[PDB]
């Protein structure tokens, strides 16, 4: 049920790549006679030692993870781990977004923006840090409905502390990530601020967290991405107000980029600010 032999995952195409993987549609299809039911599912590239223990822990992660806002943990394969996910078609919410704008109103994007936090709400009661939150990253059930997925980088948060010390695009990370490779959920938080402005920038290219930034950023000096995002953060700059954003979604976005971890909100206290707006 759980163990799906590897000579009946009969390999389509590829869904996405990863720094260390690749997600690739699959028919499992054990009676060879194409029934078999069309699943995602992730190999490692390109990978190390570290990366194949990072991928068995990703694994027991995503396994342990019961929300219908989490993508599902289907199985594995050996003979070469792999792990078998649902196959949601609809693809992630950053193409989606693009491809269906014009059809996408703001209390649509406010539904995906809540489902999103309500997921993060429940990473936070299991300890889970999931260091790679954005739109490229979550993906569609129906026109109704998201999950998170990629849980490549996730950290379970030890027992006695709330946060850990440890490489996604910089654009979403914290300041103290940043500066001081810290991760928390309030890390987090600060992500999924991110990621209400792809939301509300239906992720528009010409205005991505990464054309915003690097035009801040200036041309070019001998110094590094990093140390010059590190700095406009720290002189108060922030990502703008998407163009038709409502006003009070783009303070909840500033509430979520507060430069000290403990003034961010918590996803729990998030969660009725995004459904209470406009009700
Ligand atoms: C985001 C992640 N996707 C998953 O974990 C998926 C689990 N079930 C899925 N079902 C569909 C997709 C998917 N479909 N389509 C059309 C995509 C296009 C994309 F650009 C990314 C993902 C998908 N991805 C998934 C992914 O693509 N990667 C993690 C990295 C690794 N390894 C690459
Ligand atoms: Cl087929
Ligand atoms: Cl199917
Ligand atoms: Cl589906």
């Amino acid at each position: 049920p759980t163990i799906f032999e590897e000579r009946h995952l009969k390999y389509i195409s590829q869904l996405g790549k990863g720094n260390f993987g690749s997600v690739e549609l699959c028919r499992y299809d054990p009676l060879g006679d194409n029934t078999g039911a069309l699943v995602a599912v992730k190999q490692l590239q390109h990978s190390g030692p570290d990366q194949q223990r990072d991928f068995q822990r990703e694994i027991q992660i995503l396994k342990a993870l019961h929300s219908d806002f989490i993508v599902k943990y289907r199985g594995v394969s050996y003979g070469s781990l792999r792990l078998v996910m649902e196959y949601l078609p609809s693809g992630c919410l950053r193409d989606f977004l693009q491809r269906h704008r014009a059809r996408l109103d703001a209390s649509r994007l406010l539904l995906y923006s809540s489902q999103i936090c309500k997921g993060m709400e429940y990473l936070g009661s299991r300890r889970c840090v999931h260091r790679d939150l954005a739109a490229r990253n979550i993906l569609v059930e129906s026109e109704a409905h998201v999950k998170i997925a990629d849980f490549g980088l996730a950290k379970l948060l030890p027992l006695d502390k709330d946060y850990y010390v440890v490489q996604s695009p910089i654009f979403w990370y914290a300041p103290e990530s940043l500066s001081d490779n810290i991760f928390s959920r309030q890390s987090d938080v600060w992500s999924f601020g991110v990621v209400l402005y792809e939301l509300f920038t239906y992720c528009d290219k010409s205005c991505s967290p990464s054309a915003e930034f690097l035009r801040m950023m200036g041309s070019e000096r001998d110094v590094p991405a990093l140390s010059r995002l590190l700095e406009l953060l720290e002189e108060g700059q922030r990502l703008p107000a998407p163009p038709a954003c409502p006003a009070e979604v783009h303070e909840l976005m500033k509430l979520c980029w507060a430069p000290s971890p403990q003034d961010r909100p918590s996803f729990s206290a998030l969660g009725p600010q995004l459904d209470m707006l406009w009700s």
